[PDB]
């Protein structure tokens, strides 16, 4: 609720955490046992003897739809349906000056994330027990903290998850991927005090709603930390930093603070993301920290990627439940909107709507690769009706198999943008998408008569449903 | 300002009004005055001596952007965009119950569109120079005129823009093609009490206000009426029907009251439209007038369909100037959106964009073809940058044809909704769309070198701009 320490106790109590007092390494060897932990439902888990440090790793904390929710303040998967309908609320909170006639981030003095505090000198990121991943990673690599900079003339700042590669006793590189966020900040501010170093302050181990309003988007209407107020219920109360006037969460747990050397860039090792593909090396900006500001008797976040199910990708599942309502908003025919993890969290998207004439199929469709900017880059789209499943893929792969002819029902558009390290693309930044719907198909659509789906009986499908768990089948 | 005749003195003064005493005939020779009128600016035509009617004949009133502007209390084309932010803030008015914890109908007694009154007996349709439009049109159709209607269950009522057809001396032609408006209440009252019949009245000549709330769309969180207060600036004063519960605006010129008797239909002789081509046949409702209510020397407000440039198609392209803002919210890539007449009103559109990286223009493609409703049947859409007037063909043109590559940037869809009365589709209400940008190509779109366009000076640009005056060229 307040912080970090609030929820875990919380999740403790709930069976939902799990403590590996056992001695785990931390090098691949806490990836291996979040991976099988998060492959069958499980809690999050919290080592707190990792060979060779003092501080306890805490990881695979959103491991599950239910945390996910319980982290907004919601402790019900479907509740984010509300924080969807909120989101939309809050991009247009008031109207034209022509009709126009008719949260506060609470800044504290002392903040426990300033217990204790080494600089300079003496900031051994060594002394953190940062994880490898995978067999064939760079180095180790923080993986969750949010990075907070600020640009070079608005008052606003931002909230940015990017991963950040171990390259000295004080060094990380910043992978800033976007063109927005704090890369955007940067090459900004390079530009308004060129050569001047560019403030930036890392925060590890913050409340879970700083940590998902970092991950939700925000409409710019909105600051990321008053969001996670309206989640968490109360005002989210952040404390200035010591080298600079970026504001982090006082409850965090491990803050980074550190400035970005113009020009000073570092190649990121190759490492293994999302796709479950090790990424290619790379030149990216190096972080320099010249504070580690922490509690006492903090323990240190982190997770990982790879092939999905993920950390991340749960995450995602649990997020796109909150777009459902705004995509609905946009188009009542929705029933159901769901991307599978398999599928990379984003690569392919599943719409279940209420077919109301012929080629309504092509308009979700479209619908779905400009409506939001989160699924720009999917790839594949598959259009049901709402007698399917979108979460099933028997129901889809039936809906695909029945009520589809390949050549007739698919739409395949070129030259369409694309994540630049999609490498199955015939081009970088560049390749294709395909749209299948499998929906019924109406006169004009078809010329045939079409079949008479089976559907089952609403009462019986409820008598079972109570004598279930009388018939005890498991 | 409150009714139309304050409308006409307004226009009057301001020379956007003019009066033909002289003899015409409302039979297709109003329409050829008017037509010539509107393809050449012209003000709104008040025909007060229309031969063998004693009700002056009032059209071409919205036949200029700008005078559709001042209709909706802006008196700027540009201030439509206000009225575009508006939309949009109206669309979600309050947030969910969850984090919630942080323009009224003025119905009056009397009415002067029921000062005169005549009923059953006697309620002559053909005392109202209702106009014929074209040579092999069908007969006299009422053109303007917002049809209200009311739902079985639902409190609110719609306002509709449905022709009417002249088949009886108190019959008319329900023309509802939509499956919604008042076509939705129809198919509806049927179900709740079938075999009573249907309360119907259509008001003609409302103020300006209630007249265009009717033709902007407006979010289902908002009543017709309730919208044309904001525009107008005050409560739209409104007044109980005789016949029905129903509310017409109270200012309305001549009110017509009746039913629908279930099942009673009658085809809708053939009628040219917007596309510049006759309709063909087809069965509609037919609406019994039981009673007319009028002014005293109340004008008939009325208009007419044709090719465009049409009467209806300036109020489209200045309706069009509203959605610009909500479809900019949407995607703020977009510097200006616009839809053609020549293209009837909604058949083809060109979007000019800042393109931000390579394969943008397909994703405002999609855009266009499933945001917004009123824009799922355009078949053509343009893509361009910012350097192009997207509003001047010989900038458009340029931009196809030196910066696109047909079978490279041409996007073809199939198989997707379009309208069931564009007979150049391969069946109705099924057919292929046209995307085809013409954006800059980036590295990746393409292996060439990009040509270096012309741009011109901004300060010459200006500087003959002041100058241009002093210049007698014209």
């Amino acid at each position: 609720y307040n912080d970090l320490r609030d929820f875990l106790t919380l999740l403790e109590q709930q069976g939902e955490l799990k403590r590996i007092t056992l001695p785990v390494d931390p090098h691949l060897e806490i990836t291996e046992i979040a991976d099988r932990t998060l492959r069958a439902g499980g809690p999050a888990l919290l080592f707190e003897n990792p060979k060779g440090y003092s501080m306890p790793v805490l990881c695979n904390l959103f491991g599950t739809p239910k945390r996910v929710a319980m982290g907004m303040g919601q402790e019900d998967v479907s509740a984010l349906r509300e924080v969807g309908k909120l989101l939309a609320f809050l991009k247009e909170p008031e109207p034209p000056k022509g009709f126009r006639d008719l949260m506060p981030t609470k800044r504290l003095r002392g903040a426990p994330c300033q217990q204790k505090i080494v600089s300079g000198d003496d900031v051994d990121l060594n002394r953190i027990p940062i994880m490898t991943c995978w067999p064939e990673d760079a180095a180790p690599l923080i993986t969750w903290g949010l990075t907070v900079t600020r640009g070079p003339h608005k008052e606003r700042q931002n909230l940015g998850i990017y991963r950040q590669q171990l390259i000295g006793k004080n060094k990380l590189i910043m992978r800033w991927l976007s063109h927005r966020g704090g890369a955007l900040d940067y090459q900004e501010w390079c530009a308004a005090h060129p050569g001047e170093r560019f403030p930036v302050s890392v925060a590890l181990g913050a409340d879970p709603a700083t940590i998902l309003g970092a991950v939700t988007p925000v409409p710019d209407t909105l600051s990321e930390y008053a969001f996670a107020g309206l989640l968490r219920g109360t005002k989210t109360e952040v404390v200035k930093c010591i080298s600079n006037d970026l504001e982090v969460p006082a409850s965090a747990e491990i803050v980074l603070e550190g400035y970005i050397e113009q020009g000073e860039t570092a190649p990121e090792g190759p490492y293994g993301d999302h796709t479950g593909y090790y990424n290619e090396v790379d030149s990216f900006p190096v972080f320099t920290v010249t504070h580690i500001t922490q509690r006492e008797d903090a323990i240190y976040h982190s997770t990982y990627t790879g092939r999905p199910p993920d950390e991340p990708a749960v995450l995602g599942v649990a997020l796109n439940e909150v777009f459902v309502p705004i995509l609905q908003k946009q188009f009542p025919e929705i029933v159901d909107f769901y991307l599978p993890p398999e599928g990379c969290s984003y690569r392919l998207a599943v719409v279940t709507i209420k077919k109301q004439y012929a080629g309504h199929a092509k308009r979700v469709m479209m619908g779905v690769w400009s409506f939001l900017r989160q699924f720009m880059y999917t790839k594949f789209v598959i259009v049901c009706d709402d007698d399917v499943n979108a979460r099933d893929w028997n129901d889809v792969i039936w809906a695909i198999t029945t009520r589809m002819d390949p050549a007739r029902d698919t739409v395949l558009v070129e030259n369409t943008p694309i994540d630049y390290l999609d490498f199955a693309s015939p081009v970088s930044g560049l390749g294709s998408k395909m749209g299948l719907d499998a929906t019924n198909k109406w006169p004009g659509e078809t010329q045939r008569e079409w079949g008479r789906p089976i559907k089952k009986d609403p009462d019986v499908v409820a008598h079972i449903d109570a004598i279930w768990d009388e018939l005890a089948i498991f």
